[PDB]
């Protein structure tokens, strides 16, 4: 069904766009939501690393 990505956290995303930090699980955003395509998952509990980096929540620094 949905053609998951190679990668982990980079999963298919109907909506992308931005998403969550190991700060803010949502980040705000007045964008709408980019094309369909691999990428990071808030509703799940995937967050961005400095490194522009998506990763576990788990896996933020410490």
């Amino acid at each position: 069904e949905a053609e998951k990505c190679t990668k982990p956290n980079e999963q298919w995303t109907k909506c992308g766009g931005c998403e969550g930090t190991c700060a803010q699980k949502i980040v705000p955003c007045t964008r709408e939501c980019k094309p369909p395509r691999c990428e990071c998952i808030a509703s799940a509990g995937f967050v961005r690393d400095a490194q522009g980096n998506c990763i576990k929540f788990e896996d933020c620094p410490k």
